[PDB]
């Protein structure tokens, strides 16, 4: 996260982080057994970690969860991003607790201009590289559609949106995919793609949870 702020220690307890011998992308928990994150962070042998903080410390409120199965959407299209969205489910159900908890699916879709929250453990420079090992937040609008698709002419489908900052400054980046964009208290969006980060007139691009909740409510369902 470029711009942004250290969160405090376990303010985002629906917050995880997939570690395959290290951190690689960010996560929500919607409930004990299952987690969602971006189909573009796929890969085997994935240990889930909840209730993190310093993703270096061991600090006492975590729990390490390795995972049975991952299910990446049917249509995911690792060309264009479009359905850029994967389960994982939890070899054992997750203790829930102050610091452990999941986020509400949505039911239905958020407006442009509605606050939302970022959080991860990316980049946080826009030019450098400099990795943060707390949990940083970024508060930041959803743009209209025609700002979005203006800055990715043919790039954007109906299963994404723009957040973020035209200005630049403040944006998701490097490490922070995955994660999640938590908005009136429902999940929204998963960090996806963009270009640089905090580039001016290039905002973020999050994969469009609320199109998806039907699927994902089968789908854990039925594995
Ligand atoms: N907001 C952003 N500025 C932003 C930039 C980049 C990403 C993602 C994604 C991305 O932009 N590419 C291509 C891919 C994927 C890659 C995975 C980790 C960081 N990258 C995510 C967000
Ligand atoms: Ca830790």
């Amino acid at each position: 996260i470029v711009g942004g702020y250290t969160c405090g220690a376990n303010t985002v307890p629906y917050q995880v982080s997939l570690n395959s011998g290290y951190h690689f992308c960010g996560g929500s928990l919607i409930n004990s057994q299952w987690v969602v994150s971006a189909a573009h962070c796929y890969k085997s042998g994935i240990q889930v970690r909840l209730g993190e903080d310093n993703i270096n410390v061991v600090e006492g409120n975590e729990q390490f969860i390795s995972a049975s199965k991952s299910i990446v959407h049917p249509s995911y299209n690792s060309n264009t991003l479009n359905n850029d969205i994967m389960l994982i489910k939890l070899k054992s159900a997750a203790s829930l607790n102050s610091r452990v908890a999941s986020i509400s699916l949505p039911t239905s879709c958020a407006s442009a201009g509605t606050q939302c929250l970022i959080s991860g453990w990316g980049n946080t420079k826009s030019s450098g590289t400099s990795y943060p090992d707390v949990l940083k937040c970024l508060k930041a609008p959803i743009l209209s559609d025609s700002s979005c698709k203006s800055a990715y002419p043919g790039q954007i489908t109906s299963n994404m949106f723009c957040a973020g900052y035209l200005e630049g400054g403040k944006d998701s980046c490097q490490g922070d995919s995955g994660g999640p964009v938590v908005c009136s208290g429902k999940l929204q969006g998963i960090v996806s793609w963009g270009s640089g980060c905090a580039q001016k007139n290039k905002p973020g691009v999050y994969t469009k949870v609320c199109n998806y909740v039907s699927w994902i409510k089968q789908t854990i369902a039925s594995n």
